[PDB]
């Protein structure tokens, strides 16, 4: 079965509805120039107050790495995602202390040959960009295939939504799929029917 | 639904087929007495070979604080179990760094009413000891029903098996479920039809 994150979480009710309906990750954007940036003062409440056995994500874009793990023990971050064009040597670092999960924007597969240089971390896969957070009236799920079982854990993300989970999971079979404004009322305000609806039909309940 | 933690790992193939069967988190415990004990360097290795959204959590009994906090950061832990006879002092001061789950002994009301002093921190309810590591044919979880309102996660643990999660789950309604040799094979070795179907059962798969 299929794991899910929802980023962009920027309040206490959207995470809780997230892990009760099922979620296993939520993710906190830590880009002051996201429209769904939260303070890492903000995001400390709503860590601490959820349960155990659902990660907390932060979402890093070209920061610099103190600050980045700064930002993850005080938050009690479980996971660092770099969705920058942060080089290995960074990634690597990172590394060191906490897990990293290495965004990649992909469009077509010179994309996918630059994504198999960080094969030896976990990669979530930006499908079509820049545009906006993700998004395509489906995007070619096929084209990934073929380098599937090069990387050891693979989470699909870009335009996923609650009617087109189901298909790019059947296509991929990924570890995870990970999903933001396609389960959003508006920009950092999630839509709860959606949630229910998108984790229902990516795990199959 | 429910999440599944399954405690006791001691090898890196009992782990993956734990995550890939669909188990939330997975148990090292860290307590040199216990025939499932595993060392911080055998443990790191598993560690940072498992996927991101699947919880570690150290196992600890009655280990000095400055202990925890370096075993935790080593093997990258999400959690930490407290599993002795821990005060609150303790279990404030690990919860500034890391996550703390208070394991409980629970065999009456009297114990139960014990545990309501911990209930600021996730609580791992461990029934009928000590015996072994759990056990009963069937303890009466029942009993723990008037008090379920009175915690904010609760983990059913102790003689929980494949036959007995769902009637254990029904009556309780947990957050989450754990198990260690109720799924073994022998100490430190899982029997992997069991992990199987306890997760299959206790998620209703």
């Amino acid at each position: 079965m299929v794991r899910v994150k929802i980023c962009g979480i920027t309040n206490l009710e959207d995470a809780l509805f997230s892990v009760e309906s099922g979620a296993d990750a939520v993710g906190f954007v830590f880009y002051p120039k996201s429209k769904r940036y939260i303070s890492p003062e903000d995001a400390r409440r709503i860590s601490v107050e959820l349960p155990p056995f659902v990660f907390r994500v932060g979402v890093f874009v070209n920061e610099e790495p103190e600050k980045i793990l700064d930002v993850a023990s005080y938050v009690q971050l479980n996971a660092v995602q770099l969705h920058g064009e942060e080089p290995i040597e960074l990634c690597r670092k990172i590394a060191e202390r906490i897990l990293v999960i290495k965004a990649v924007g992909v469009s077509n597969e010179r994309d996918m040959e630059r994504a198999l240089n960080y094969r030896e971390f976990p990669i979530l896969l930006d499908t079509k960009t820049p545009e906006y957070g993700g998004s395509g009236k489906t995007f070619d799920w096929s084209l990934i295939l073929p380098y599937r079982d090069r990387f050891r854990y693979l989470v699909l993300s870009g335009g996923l939504n609650p009617e087109n989970v189901r298909s790019a999971i059947d296509v991929v079979r990924p570890f995870a799929v990970d999903v933001s404004s396609g389960v959003e009322a508006f920009p950092g305000k999630k839509d709860h029917d959606s949630i229910k609806m998108f984790i229902k039909n990516a795990k199959g309940l």
